[PDB]
C-alpha cells in the first residue's frame, strides 16, 4: 500500500522549501504525493523550485488551485507574499471539488500553517485527516496558539502591554520584545490570520515541525503527554527535512569562489528570500563586513520580491564603493543555493535574519550562527538557536526593522562569531544528532513511520 | 496500492543503464522497486552507477544475489561480461528464496534479456509474471526468437516475423559459430521467450511504423507474450552533470558543428585504426568530440577537436546544441539516445547486434550506415575514406530534418495519451 498525500501550498520559499523537501521526504518513504499549487507564484525562485521538484519527481502529480478575483485593497498589508495567503484563503470553498476529482483517493492532507485556518474544515467535509505543515520553530507555534488567548486577556492591547511575558506550555516564557512586531498591531492581516490559524491547530490531526528532539533537550516528549492528556493533537517532529537533489548545482559562481578560500574562513551573509535590509543598513553591513578582517560571502537584497529588484547594486552604494567591497569578500544580488553553500567547508560561520529554514539549513551542516532579528518569528527563533548552543544572537542590536546598526559594531561580532569554539564545538555535535535523527531508529524517522503506518 | 516489481540485474555496463533507467521509470510510474544486484561488478562504472541510483533513489531496495563459485574452465567464452552471466545462470535456484523473502509481495519480475531461459522457470516456482527486458532494437529481437528454429535446418537470408529479412551478413558473427557459450544462451533465451509474460523493448510504436500492433495481434494469436514498447528510455536524474570538462568546451564551439565519437563501454578500437580514425578527424575539416578506449599527433589532434580516453556522460554530450552528429558504434542504448536528442548518425557497426541496428537506423531514416565498412573488428577504414563519410554526415541536411521530426515523435510518446505511455500504464494496471 502506498497512502496519497496531498500538500496545499502557500506563498514564499519560507513555506514552499519545505513543503516541498516534505514532498520528496514522503515520496521517499513509499507514499503517493499530489502538491497543490497556485499561480502566478509571487517570486520567480518560487516557480522555479516546483517545476525543478516535478522534473525530478515525475511521480508527484501537480494540481493548480485556481484562486478567485482579488481585490488588494480589501486587505490590511501591503505584502506581496501575505497578500497571496489571503487569496489563497478566499477561494477556500472551491477546493473541495478541486480534491474530490483527485484520483487514487488521498489519506491525507498537508496544510500549509498560514491556510489552517481557512481549509481545515474543508478536509473535515471530506472526512481528510488533516495535518499542519509548520515551518518556524516549536516555541513558535507554541506562541502563535496560546497568543489568541493572551490577546483576549486584555482590555485594551495598546497601554496594557509592556514588556511583560507570555506563558507557553512546556517552554521558557516569550518577552513581548521577542513577539512578531506585527502582533502589537492587532488589526494587521497578518495578526488576525496567525490569530485565526493557531486557534485551528487543535482541529489537525496533527502538526508537522521541521526539527528533532535532540534539538529542544528533551522537553519534547513531556509537552506531548500533556497534550494528549489535553485532547491537543500532537507535536510531530520530522525535521531537519532534507533538501532535494535538485538544490544542489555543484557548479554555481559562488561555490567555485569558494572552493579558492580556506576551510572554515569565510562568513555567510544572508537575510532570507522575502525581506531587504534598508538602504542604510546594507551600507553599513558592507562596511561592517570590510573591517570584520574575515573573507565574506555576502547576499543582498534591495527589495522582498526578486522580480522586482531589478535595480543594480551600483545605484545603491555607488560604483566605487561597491567595486572596494568586491576586493575583501564575494557579493551577489541574486538568488543563490544556501545549503549547498552552508555545507561548504570554507563556510566558518552564518549571518542570519533568523528564519527557520536557514537556521535548520545551518544546524544541518553544522555552521554557528550570528543570528540578527529583522521582524516576524525571528526574535524567538535566534532564543532557540542560542539555547541549542550553536549561535549567538546580540540582544542589544533589536530588531533589525527599527534599529540600526553600524559598521564597526557589525564588525565586531562577526569576528566574535570566527572565534567562537563553543558554537564550533556544538555545531558539530548537534549537527550528528540531526543525523542520527533522520537515520533508521532515529527520533524523526520514528515519527515519520508512524504517520505513514496510520494511513494505512 | 503500489506494485512490488524486481528487477534481475546482469553484468554488462550496455545492459546495466536501461535496467537502472527502466528501474527508475518503474518509480515514477508508481512502483515500488527492488533491484537484484551481484558483487563484484565487472566494471567500476556498473558499481558507480549502482550506487548513483540507489543514492538517489531511496525507495529503491537492492538485495544482493550470492552466486556459486564460478568455473571459469569452462566458460565456454573468455568474455569478461559474457562469462558472468553463465556464472549467475549457474546458481539460478538460488534466486529461488531470495525473491520469496521480498516484501512487500511481488507483482512482476523483470528479468534482464541474458538469462531469461535460466530464470524464468524461477518466476513460475513463485506465481509471479514474468518480463523480459530487451535492450536492442525490436528487429533484433524477432532475430532472436526466430533463430532457434532456423539452426534446426553465407549470402543468404533467414525469414522474420514482421519485419524486412535478415542478411546472414548482418547477423552476429558469432552466431554462425555454434558451441560458443554466447549462441548456446540465445538459443536457450529465444526458445524461452515465449514462457515469458511480456517482451520489454526500449523502442515506441512511430520508430518502427505502425507494424507492432498487427504483429502483437499476431503475436496473440500463436499464444505468443505481446512486445511492449516502453521507449525511448529517458536517461535518470544522476545522469547530469551541470559541469563536465567535455561539456564545457562543446560551449565555445559553434551550434551544431561538432561530430561526436563514441564506441560504447566495451569495445576498444585497435592501435591502427585509432591512428586512422585520428587522421580522418583531422581530414574532415569539422570539430569533434572524440572518446578513446584501448604523442607527435596528440597535439594536432586537440587543435581542431577533443581528445578525451575516459568514460563521459554520452546523453549529456548528445543534448548539446554544437554536437551535430553521431559516428557510433550502433549500440542501441546508443542509438536510442540519439534518437531522444535528435541527433543524426553515422552508424559504424563492430560487433554483434550493430548491423542489425544500423539496418534498423537507415529505416528511421536517422542515420546513414556504411556498408562498406562491414565490421570494425573484421575491417580496417583509412582516413580519407572516413573523413568523406563524417563531411556526407554534417552535409546531410535531410538526416537532422528527419531527427528533429523524430525527436518529437520520441518525445510525444512518452507524454500523457503517447504510445510509450499508455502501453506502461496498461501494463502497471494488470498487476495491478
Ligand atoms: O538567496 C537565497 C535566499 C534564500 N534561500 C533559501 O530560502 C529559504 C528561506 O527560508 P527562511 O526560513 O529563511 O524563510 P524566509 O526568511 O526567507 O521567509 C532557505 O531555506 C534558504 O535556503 C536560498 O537558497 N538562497
Ligand atoms: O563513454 C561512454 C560510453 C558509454 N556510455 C553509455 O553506456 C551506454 C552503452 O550502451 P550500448 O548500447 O552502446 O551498449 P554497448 O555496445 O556499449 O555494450 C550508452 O547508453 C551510453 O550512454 C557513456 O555514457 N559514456
Amino acid at each position: 500500500s502506498c497512502p496519497h498525500v496531498a500538500l496545499l501550498l502557500s506563498s514564499g520559499m519560507g513555506h514552499l522549501t519545505p513543503c516541498l523537501r516534505f514532498a520528496a521526504t514522503l515520496v521517499q518513504h513509499h507514499c503517493r504525493v499530489t502538491i497543490i499549487t497556485n499561480y502566478p507564484t509571487v517570486s520567480v525562485a518560487e516557480s522555479r523550485a516546483i517545476s525543478l521538484l516535478l522534473s525530478d519527481f515525475p511521480q508527484i502529480t501537480e494540481k493548480q488551485f485556481h484562486l478567485l478575483p482579488f481585490d488588494p485593497s480589501t486587505a490590511n498589508t501591503t505584502d506581496p507574499f501575505f497578500l497571496r495567503w489571503e487569496a489563497i484563503r478566499r477561494s477556500a470553498h472551491l477546493l473541495n471539488p478541486l480534491l474530490s476529482s483527485i484520483s487514487p483517493p488521498l489519506s491525507a492532507l498537508v496544510i500549509d500553517s498560514p491556510l489552517v485556518s481557512s481549509f481545515v474544515p474543508v478536509a473535515a467535509n471530506l472526512d481528510l485527516p488533516s495535518y499542519v505543515l509548520f515551518t518556524s520553530s516549536t516555541r513558535m507555534c507554541s506562541l502563535q496558539e496560546t497568543f489568541p488567548a493572551f490577546v483576549a486577556s486584555k482590555t485594551n492591547f495598546d497601554s496594557i502591554q509592556l514588556d511583560d511575558v507570555i506563558e507557553i506550555p512546556g517552554f521558557s516564557p516569550v518577552p513581548v520584545s521577542s513577539v512578531p512586531p506585527d502582533f502589537l498591531n492587532l488589526n494587521h492581516l497578518f495578526t488576525t490570520m496567525l490569530i485565526q490559524n493557531g486557534q485551528s491547530f487543535r482541529k489537525a490531526n496533527g502538526i508537522l515541525i521541521n526539527t528533532f528532539e535532540a534539538l529542544e533537550g528533551g522537553i519534547l516528549p513531556g509537552i506531548n503527554d500533556k497534550r494528549a492528556a489535553d485532547g491537543l493533537p500532537p507535536y510531530c517532529s520530522v525535521g531537519p527535512l532534507l533538501p532535494c537533489k535538485f538544490e544542489k548545482t555543484e557548479c554555481s559562481a559562488p561555490v567555485k569562489w569558494l572552493d579558492d578560500q580556506p576551510e572554515g574562513s569565510v562568513v555567510y551573509v544572508s537575510f532570507g528570500s522575502r525581506f531587504a535590509l534598508s538602504s542604510e543598513q546594507i551600507k553599513e553591513l558592507g562596511d561592517g563586513l570590510i573591517r570584520s578582517g574575515c573573507r565574506f560571502l555576502w547576499v543582498v537584497k534591495c527589495k522582498k520580491v526578486d522580480q522586482e529588484d531589478e535595480e543594480s547594486l551600483d545605484e545603491l552604494l555607488g560604483r566605487d564603493v561597491l567595486e572596494k567591497i568586491k576586493k575583501y569578500g564575494f557579493v551577489i544580488k541574486n538568488w543563490v543555493n544556501q545549503q549547498e553553500i552552508l555545507d561548504h567547508r570554507a563556510v566558518g560561520g552564518f549571518v542570519t535574519h533568523g528564519g527557520w529554514n536557514s537556521s535548520m539549513e545551518a544546524v544541518w551542516h553544522g555552521v554557528p550562527m550570528l543570528v540578527w532579528p529583522q521582524f516576524g518569528d525571528q526574535k524567538i527563533n535566534a532564543e532557540v538557536i542560542e539555547r541549542s548552543g550553536l549561535g549567538m544572537w546580540v540582544k542589544r542590536w533589536g530588531w533589525g526593522t527599527q534599529q540600526l546598526v553600524k559598521g564597526e559594531e557589525i564588525g565586531e561580532r562577526i569576528k566574535d562569531l570566527m572565534g567562537n569554539n563553543p558554537l564550533r564545538v556544538r555545531a558539530k555535535t548537534l549537527r550528528e544528532e540531526a543525523r542520527k535523527a533522520i537515520e533508521v531508529g532515529g527520533s524523526s524517522e520514528k515519527t515519520l513511520k508512524e504517520l505513514i503506518e496510520n494511513w494505512k
